[PDB]
């Protein structure tokens, strides 16, 4: 996998954000996790978690996986870095993402962001509290 440039364009919420990608406005959808909405419980955490991570970078990174690219909204499905901070696994690091959406060939990273799950709700963090 490798990473490519984008720029910040919105933080949207805890998994979407718009990203100018190949000089092109796109929504992305952060594979492999599932922030909870912004109505929900911690869904308010989650948003202000990724924005501040994808704000205060200096170089925004996008990593697509081996499979699907887009979902069916036009979301790019991509693993978003924040100066070479993934956001996926900060995410789910912190217990404001849970594993999910795992589907065959775009799931590189998956033992990676287990791991960072099964820390968080070692430590009780968040959802896991
Ligand atoms: C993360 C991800 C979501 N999706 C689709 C599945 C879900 O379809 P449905 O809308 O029919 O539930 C939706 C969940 O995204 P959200 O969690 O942003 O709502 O996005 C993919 O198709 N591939 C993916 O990798
Ligand atoms: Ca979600």
């Amino acid at each position: 996998l490798h990473k490519e440039p984008a720029t910040l364009i919105k933080a949207i919420d805890g998994d979407t954000k718009k990203l100018m990608y190949k000089g092109q406005p796109m929504t992305f959808r952060l594979l492999l996790v599932d922030t909870p909405e912004f109505n929900e419980k911690y869904g308010p955490e989650a948003s202000a978690f990724t924005k501040k991570m994808v704000e205060n970078a200096k170089k925004i990174e996008v990593e697509f996986d081996k499979g699907q690219r887009t979902d069916k909204y036009g979301r790019g499905l991509a693993y978003a870095y924040a100066d070479g901070k993934m956001v996926n696994e900060a995410l789910v690091r912190q217990g404001l993402a849970k594993v999910a959406y795992v589907y065959k060939g775009n799931n590189t990273h998956e033992q990676l962001l287990r791991k960072a799950e099964a820390q968080a709700k070692k430590e009780k963090l968040n959802i896991w509290s």
